[PDB]
């Protein structure tokens, strides 16, 4: 691999949901630690799968991987690491001075700028500190999908501009922040970022069109912040001789080609790896040491997704969230699914609270009765700025004003803009549907505010129920959960499900997109993959879900309206 010759102390791995980053960010830990290095590998993922893929209980701490000696493992839980902060801030006030104060500053730290500041500074401190991972030789970071990993990239730098600015009194922090502090640090992980000897910046995708666009943005901004040399890995390409005297993977090879000699011309020039397509699922050492190297060589009935649209349809109104995994196809199902309300007659409004919105692209058509809409970051800082400024910002004198308006410039404002976005699209589902595709599971668990940070946090500035009285009700609101056959897509569907539960939400459905299974495959790769998914899909069919429906491996990228209506009827 090319991206592991002579690699730096850190090598990111970033790029579209369910592509590979995990799979290859753990199969060069193993390798690089079996070659004799120290490594540990972090996963900046909320939702990560780290401890899935290598079967051990890893959390906010750093756990050896037994079965691979000279090999550690971290996830940074944004929950845990708030509360480390919370408690290094307040324990050695408390005591020494009254309960009242101690507990306003628990109050004003209880907001989701605490947590989202104090992820940050646990993967600033991961960057720069060199005591602290003095042991490790290699820092391997397994990131999310690329449209909140160019967020986390981008932060550093936010912050540095924001601290040099004159801004150390960001309210949103409260006091006991003490920002100032990591000014030096948030300045040394960005020269750690912008500099090529210290950082490798690997972009995974797969042999698909919107992957590869999907790293080309990525590429473009990242390089815009800074990241000088960048490698590609193709993950996932079916091998050549499984398009023998086969249809379905005849089609799936000739459209990979296509994508593959179709390659933006931003990414033409870095250097490329190819990883193949497996017949299993990369969970396990058995299987992460043989991901990077290529190997040396069904009748199932079940039911289909229009049950789904016509019991969403019998309601006649309300919301419908697509959660799930990463790369499971919730862009796909909620543009399928909206295309087919409208096209029974209904108004429809589809939106997507992704940062990285692929809606536009799915649709490629102005349809009737359909409304399609974005969550814009920036748009929705912007429209969140001005409409603070004109409720709060009256009363407030010219210097009140400017000062608040600096502190609304702080980084950490976008997300609560994003909120505030968010709550106001839901609160249009009382009059007609609206289908929102989500970001991943860890942030969009973060966004329902199960918590109630988020709604601290915008109190706070003063400018109702909450999101959750609406996702709580099953009579407007359904909660599709969608997963593929594989071992861990299907894990973190579960444990997305028991957190909703928790939560009080109760998914209404469960999808099974893409499943080798359900389509007919004779080559022996995909009948092996096909043999591995029945497990699966038994278990989401008998234990995990009640109400579920089975979406096959289309042969062509469902697309426009015509190909996203087709698989909702075969
Ligand atoms: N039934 C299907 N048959 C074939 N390909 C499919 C099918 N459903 C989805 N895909 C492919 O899955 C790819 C994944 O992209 P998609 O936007 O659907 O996923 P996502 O879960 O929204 O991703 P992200 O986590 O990156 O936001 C799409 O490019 C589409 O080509
Ligand atoms: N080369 C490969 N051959 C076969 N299966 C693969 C390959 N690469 C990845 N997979 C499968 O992809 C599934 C999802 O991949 P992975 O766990 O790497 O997701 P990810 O990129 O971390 O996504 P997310 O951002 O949603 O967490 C895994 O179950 C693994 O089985
Ligand atoms: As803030
Ligand atoms: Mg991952
Ligand atoms: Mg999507």
């Amino acid at each position: 691999m090319k991206f592991l010759q002579l690699p730096p102390r850190f090598m990111f791995f970033t790029g579209k949901g369910g592509v590979g980053k995990t799979s290859i960010a753990c199969a060069t830990s193993i390798q690089l630690a079996n070659a004799g290095k120290r490594v540990l590998l972090v996963s900046t993922d909320p939702a990560s799968n780290v401890g899935q893929v290598f079967g051990v209980d890893i959390g906010n701490r750093v756990t050896p991987i037994p079965a691979v000696p000279h090999l550690s493992a971290l996830e940074i839980d944004p929950e845990a690491a708030a509360s480390a902060y919370r408690e290094r801030l307040v324990g050695p006030v408390r005591g020494v001075l009254p309960d009242d104060v101690v507990k306003g500053i628990e109050e004003s730290l209880s907001g989701a700028c605490t947590t989202e500041i104090a992820a940050f500074d646990e993967f600033t401190a991961l960057l720069t500190n060199a005591v602290l991972t003095a042991d490790y030789q290699h820092i391997i970071f397994d990131t999310a999908p690329t449209g909140h990993t160019i967020r986390l990239l981008q932060l550093p730098g936010a912050w540095s501009g924001f601290l040099e600015a004159g801004k150390g009194d960001a309210s949103c922090l409260g006091p006991l922040a003490g920002l100032e502090k990591q000014r030096t640090q948030y300045k040394a992980a960005v020269e750690a970022l912008a500099d090529p000897l210290q950082t490798r910046l690997v972009l995974v995708a797969r042999a698909q069109q919107a992957t590869l666009r999907e790293v080309a943005r990525t590429h473009e901004e990242l390089a815009t912040i800074g990241i000088k040399q960048q490698h590609l890995v193709i993950n996932g390409i079916l091998p050549s001789a499984e398009a023998a005297n086969d249809p379905l993977a005849a089609a799936i090879h000739e459209r990979e080609q296509t994508a593959l000699k179709n390659i933006p011309a931003t990414l033409t020039s870095l250097p490329r790896d190819l990883v193949q397509l497996k017949p299993f699922n990369l969970v396990g050492l058995d299987a992460l040491r043989q991901l990077l190297t290529d190997l040396p060589l069904i009748e199932l009935d079940e039911p289909g997704m229009g049950d789904l649209v016509d019991g969403i349809e019998a309601d006649g109104h309300g919301l419908v969230m697509l959660m799930g995994k990463g790369g499971v196809g919730k862009t796909t199902l909620a543009a399928a699914i909206a295309v087919e309300l409208a096209h029974r007659g209904l108004p429809v409004h589809l939106t997507t609270s992704d940062p990285a919105a692929h809606l536009t692209d799915t649709l490629e058509a102005s349809l009737d009765n359909l409304t399609v809409s974005r969550i814009d970051p920036h748009a929705e800082t912007e429209r969140y700025r001005q409409h603070v400024l004109e409720t709060k910002g009256a009363q407030l004198d010219a210097e009140g004003r400017a000062l608040l308006e600096e502190d609304l410039h702080s980084p950490c404002t976008e997300e609560i803009a994003v909120f505030q976005a968010f709550s106001r699209i839901i609160r249009e589902a009382g009059k007609k549907f609206v289908v929102m595709d989500t970001a991943p599971t860890g942030h969009t668990l973060l966004l329902l505010d199960a918590t109630g940070a988020y709604h601290r946090e915008v109190r706070r500035q003063m400018g109702f129920t909450t999101p959750m009285m609406q996702l709580r009700d099953p009579n407007q609101t359904k909660v599709l959960v969608v997963t593929l056959a594989e071992t861990t897509p299907v894990l973190e569907a579960a444990k997305l499900q028991a957190d909703l539960r928790r939560a009080g939400i109760e998914p209404w459905a469960w999808i099974i997109n893409t499943s080798v299974a359900a389509a007919s495959a004779k080559s022996p790769l995909l009948r092996q993959r096909a043999a591995n998914e029945l497990r699966e899909i038994n278990a989401v069919a008998n234990h995990h879900a009640d109400r579920y429906a089975v979406v096959p491996l289309l042969k062509e990228e469902p697309i426009g309206a015509e190909r996203l209506r087709a698989l909702i009827h075969p």
